């Protein structure tokens, strides 16, 4: 699967039994999801982007299906306006930039 | 040129006669550079990411060299902590996500 970038690279993901749309984001170090509940313990965390910072809950060893590829990683949950798939998970699905 | 994502995808750019490092960012709609001066008119603009918004100056029809590929696009200039190459320019150099 090749994905061109003329439109936002939004893919379907499955996480915590739920189906969501998320943006494949090579500029994000971490994967950040809009508010939802997940299993295990979590830790308070802060992540900065353009403009400022948000408070997030960090969950470890979470199973995620990304465009029908399975990966297990750390997911952050918090007041992001878009679900973000960052490099931590992009590497796990063998995602590369090519030109 | 393929670029894997184990590290931040930082490339060399040349813009306004200057050499800079920038992040190939499929999660950004627009290209945003740290403070610098550029030719022609500019228009005030506000852009949001995670955490909040920043005020930027928008410059049109700017020549940029990205990984040694020439592109002419709109460049935003403002208080970003990282130079960001967004989809507007990524499409111009024929950049795709592959897995
Ligand atoms: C630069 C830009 C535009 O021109 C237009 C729309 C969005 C953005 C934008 O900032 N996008 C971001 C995703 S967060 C996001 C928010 C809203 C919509 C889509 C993505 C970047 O791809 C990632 N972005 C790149 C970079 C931006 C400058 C600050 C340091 C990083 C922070 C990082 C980021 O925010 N990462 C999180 C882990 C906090 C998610």
């Amino acid at each position: 699967p090749q994905i061109t970038l003329w439109q936002r690279p939004l893919v379907t993901i499955k996480i915590g039994g739920q189906l969501k749309e998320a943006l494949l984001d090579t500029g994000a170090d971490n994967t950040v999801l809009e508010e939802m509940s997940l299993p295990g313990a979590w830790k308070p965390k802060m992540i900065g982007g353009i403009g400022g910072f948000i408070k997030v809950r960090q969950y470890d060893q979470i199973l995620i299906e990304i465009c029908g590829h399975k990966a297990i990683g750390t997911v952050l949950v918090g007041p992001t306006p878009v679900n973000i798939i960052g490099r931590d998970l992009l590497t796990q699905i063998g995602c590369t930039l090519n030109f």
